[PDB]
């Protein structure tokens, strides 16, 4: 549905790449963070639901669902938050295969950034923008016709 | 018009606020830096344009505009670099209010936060969530128009 999201959390040159994708569109936010904890988890959150209409996220693990903080962020926001477990076992293939494709994105511009950062947030560009529609277009698609 | 953003930095607490408007739907991007540099704003541009089809925008002040890595970050990105000097004078009252609104609501959040980057993005939620249609709502309409 228009409002779901899940949480993936891949490492990287010692650093974490944290990254929520809209499911039905294949469009993702990601940061890059020491390592993922509670308080890294929640302001992220808060940050993407402040962008978009986000009413369901899936959880990338039970650490993050525990979490006080992830459950305060989450109420703050209007969040339901909900377990990841792939019940649906192509997702999580499907989250895998992601991964990888960022990790080569993120190699093919990694010379072109002095930090790791910036050659995140440049996947971030090729993968939302990358036509296969494309996915940037497909959540506003999704979402419009939500609206209306 | 679906593509023309505005650039704006306002200050709080010692810190600036870095904010990208989308100025046909009033919806906002904000972070807290420690204070306007090329390099943070050349960042920011390129985390906004993986997120929104971003074409035009128009820089704070003459500093960015000239700044070589905003300059390259707008080049990597696909953005028209513009002036932001308001030839239509009701440009700047509207970025004046949009600030004071934005402290303002700083100001009712600033209390459930412990640091003022998570009371900016309790803001950017209250401001594009807030139905006048909502800033969020306006500009996904805007985009899926314009896309079909
Ligand atoms: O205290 C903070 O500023 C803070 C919080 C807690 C904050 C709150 O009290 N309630 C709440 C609700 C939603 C998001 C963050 C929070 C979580 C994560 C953070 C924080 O700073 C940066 O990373
Ligand atoms: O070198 C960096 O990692 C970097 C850059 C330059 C980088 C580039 O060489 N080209 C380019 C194009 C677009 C954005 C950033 C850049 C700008 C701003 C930053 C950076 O790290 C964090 O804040």
């Amino acid at each position: 549905s228009p409002g779901i999201w899940q949480l993936d959390c891949t490492h990287l040159e010692g650093k974490v790449i944290l990254v929520a994708v809209h499911v039905a569109s294949g469009y993702i936010e990601a940061e890059v963070i020491p390592a993922e904890t509670g308080q890294e988890t929640a302001y992220f959150l808060l940050k993407l639901a402040g962008r978009w209409p986000v009413k369901t996220v899936h959880t990338d693990n039970g650490s993050n669902f525990t979490s006080t903080t992830v459950k305060a962020a989450c109420w703050w926001a209007g969040i339901k938050q909900e377990d990841g477990i792939p019940y649906n076992p192509q997702s999580q293939g499907v989250i895998e295969s992601m991964n990888k494709e960022l990790k080569k994105i993120i190699g093919q511009v990694r010379d072109q950034a002095e930090h790791l950062k910036t050659a995140v947030q440049m996947a971030v560009f090729i993968h939302n923008h990358k036509r296969k529609y494309s996915a940037g277009e497909r959540i506003v698609d999704i979402i419009a016709t939500d609206i209306q």
